[PDB]
């Protein structure tokens, strides 16, 4: 008893945050599968830190104060499960272990219960910043078993991001799968943002013509305005790059868009739910897009694009048009992303607090950005909020915005460029505006050819069957 | 020994498929859960008819022919597998079952090897045309063991539909899932063709001013042109239908569009497998919107739209570029789903026909059409073909539809009408099309603040990791 925590897990990000909770002020024992990575970083990256280091999981459970609190930072599906497996025996009733890595929030929901089960609480939590934010300050969003919660609560706020007037970016989220949900939505919302700046580079390279230094200056100017966000600005930086021989290095890199799974399932949630998230789906699609990387040099070849006309505008007023287009596309990317945590809410019956996350989602993330702090302000104002769009500092932006980001649309529409993200934001604007949408003539249709039976506009509730058929004959 | 084949589901579906069969001479003993049914059924709708009804399981088995033929058209899940439950003490080494519901393609998988495994042949089929369908000629496509198919081909492929020069609209598919696979894919295709025409009709209603009979009689036009399908033909009926206060009907039916799963489970599969299918994704996003009507009767009183600049053009011009634009489309949606089907057959190592399918849904099926022939030949052309679009007819009628299709968006998203497909497709062409595409930023991003790697444009295969942060400091 002398480790206040012990974390299982010496990769970099384990190491980091290890190291940022040894500065707070608490004495922490690693642990790792391949003990040798455990003497490796006490020689070397915790040389003359507090940390202590086991060599076998009885060791790391015997150096652990009471309530034992245990991190699981292991990257992992089947590795969690196992040393859960090996734990539990281990484990006095009332025992915590914390899931760190970005697991599937239904996996989550089961350990928790299970483990609740034997009398161990369970907590899973987001981790985000990656390993600079990991060693100075990580979001971190927890969720599992609520009584765990005031036992770790020290260590996690305190090594949490801090924004502006001091509040950790790190506070509990809900019930089993909650942390490890709203962790995933946030990588959703981070593909989404990543594609719409992909678009406005598309814009400005094709149909305005602006070389990557002017660019960059453009995408600075852009982290100065309501767009203030740290994708933004490491954007500049990428776009300003040098390689070795003095050239660009954006020109030079292949364009076929990695993934590892997180953003595909904020997607296949909306779709299971019913939860319209359209831009985070197209930008899931665009990286699968443009992984056929041979195939699209096939079919540059062949398949042919409208008649190359010059853009004859003023280009300072393009680039203002470009910057509200992505603007209020954001502003439906993030609409949206609330709109499944909302959905989720009353699905799995979590009462999650919408400005909490906002906040976790403020500093430490990928995503942080001056917005979503008016996002939080946006649901305190009013926490029963249904959807962002309504409240008015949105409700104005999106209006204030709206005839640059429809002349930014209909250019890159005219002149050939892709812009799935950008497109579909105005599609769910417009579509969530209509009070009266075409979706009764699919009722129509549905009745027809299959059946299906509809309501009458006035007289909800009441379905009918029309023979349409032959009316007569 | 009597009955060539049985039916189990007594349900429309159920009736209207033993009655054809019946007609072509096959004796059917119908069986049914509530067995009430079964003689309800001989009394009335096979009065005078060869079949024959059983009344317990074990005498509906005693009344089969071997190999013993027995067919599930049990609306389900659960209660196929509880049928094969039951089935299997019954049957002989040999014996075939049938699978008529529109079952999850995984389950049908499941279920086709451990029947394989106790001896028994599985096969799951999809079968398409609801209820007028399954009386004169459905879309049939079976899946599942092959060793069963000749012993049931007579059977499915003589109350098959029948495409003018003489083929049913059935023909094995392919191995364990490839028919319930093959089956849903094709409902997501249906939601893409029926949201198409909802925005098809929203450009015409809102833009244009046309009132229902205009526009039914445009809808006529078009069922005479390329657009020659069954969902185009009854639209222009539902169009003009009156109600029994002589008004149309169209008015008065809610906007709230229903979903039985298989579309959302189309759109699953693309994410699941990196199959970039956006207009089916963004039908049954556009199904979810309408859904929150409530929510959208809210929103119009908020949310504000572009200022009204009333359609100053030709009302004939424009009606022929939604002509244009919903063709273009649905040539992009179709190109897609057979992207789909061809990355299954990768996942799970079945040789699919892609024009085999194309022609079961050439008759029978919702979406019917003289489209899915130009499908068909264009794959018999070149079976080994790639993607739709590089076939030269579609390739050519995309590239006619061209201008017309981005004049009608462009018209659309100045006046504020939502039209989701119509733009994803658009989008996915043109991403298509560029062998440069901006997701070598979403990769530099992504190798800046998560250490992720790259490829070279030249030099695929080896991934580099530049140290971006400072370039010094
Ligand atoms: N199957 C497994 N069982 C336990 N831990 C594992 C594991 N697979 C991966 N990890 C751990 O996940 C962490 C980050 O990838 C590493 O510490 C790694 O341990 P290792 O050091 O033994 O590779
Ligand atoms: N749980 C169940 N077990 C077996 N058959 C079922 C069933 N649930 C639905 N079905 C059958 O599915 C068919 C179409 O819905 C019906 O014939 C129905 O039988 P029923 O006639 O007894 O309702």
């Amino acid at each position: 008893a002398q480790a206040d925590i012990a974390l299982i897990g010496l990769a970099v990000m384990g190491q980091n945050l290890i190291l940022n909770m040894n500065d707070h002020g608490f004495v922490v024992c690693a642990f790792n599968r391949t003990v040798s990575k455990v003497d490796d970083f006490l020689a070397n990256e915790a040389k003359g830190t507090k940390v202590l280091g086991a060599h076998s999981l009885e060791e790391m459970v015997s150096k652990l104060k009471k309530p034992r609190r245990i991190i699981l930072l292991v990257k992992a599906g089947q590795a969690v499960d196992n040393f859960i497996e090996k734990l539990v025996p281990l484990l006095d009733i009332g025992d915590i272990i914390i899931d760190g890595g970005n697991s599937e929030y239904r996996d989550t929901m089961r350990r928790c219960r299970d483990l609740k089960d034997k009398g161990i609480l369970f907590v899973g939590s987001g981790v985000s910043g990656g390993e600079d934010g990991a060693r100075y300050g990580p979001s971190l969003m927890p969720g599992g078993n609520k009584e765990a919660w005031p036992h770790i609560k020290a260590i996690f706020q305190g090594i949490a991001a801090k924004v502006g007037t001091g509040e950790p970016c790190c506070d509990w989220v809900g019930d089993d799968g909650a942390g490890h949900f709203v962790k995933m939505v946030h990588n959703g919302i981070e593909y989404g943002d990543m594609q719409l700046i992909c678009e406005a580079y598309h814009l400005m390279k094709d149909v305005l013509g602006l070389g990557h230094k002017e660019m960059a200056k453009a995408f600075e100017e852009w982290n100065k305005t309501e767009l203030d966000s740290f994708l933004i600005e490491i954007t500049a930086s990428i776009l300003k790059f040098q390689d070795a021989d003095g050239k660009h290095l954006l020109p030079k890199i292949r364009d076929s868009a990695g993934q590892k799974g997180t953003g595909k399932w904020t997607a296949i949630s909306a779709l299971e739910y019913g939860v319209p998230v359209t831009l985070i789906g197209e930008a899931v699609f665009a990286r699968c897009l443009s992984s056929l990387k041979d195939e699209r040099i096939q079919a540059s070849k062949k398949l042919k694009g409208p008649q190359n006309i010059p853009f004859e505008g003023d280009k300072k007023s393009f680039l203002e048009d470009i910057r509200k287009a992505l603007y209020a596309s954001k502003i439906i990317s993030y609409a949206q992303g609330f709109m499944l945590l909302r959905q989720a809410a009353t699905e799995f019956g979590w009462t999650l607090n919408y400005g909490g996350i906002a906040l976790m989602w403020r500093g430490g993330c990928i995503i942080r950005s001056v917005f979503l702090g008016k996002i939080k302000d946006a649901f305190d104002r009013n926490p029963g909020l249904q959807n962002l769009l309504l409240d008015d500092f949105f409700k104005s932006a999106v209006e204030n915005c709206q005839d640059s980001w429809r002349r930014a649309i209909s250019t890159g529409v005219q002149a050939g460029i892709p812009m799935p993200c950008f497109t579909t934001a105005l599609s769910f604007y417009d579509g969530y505006r209509h009070a009266m949408l075409p979706a009764n003539l699919i009722q129509a249709q549905r009745d027809y050819f299959g059946a299906h039976t509809y309501e009458l506009l006035a007289k909800p509730g009441q379905f009918i069957h029309t023979n349409w058929t032959g009316h007569g004959g």
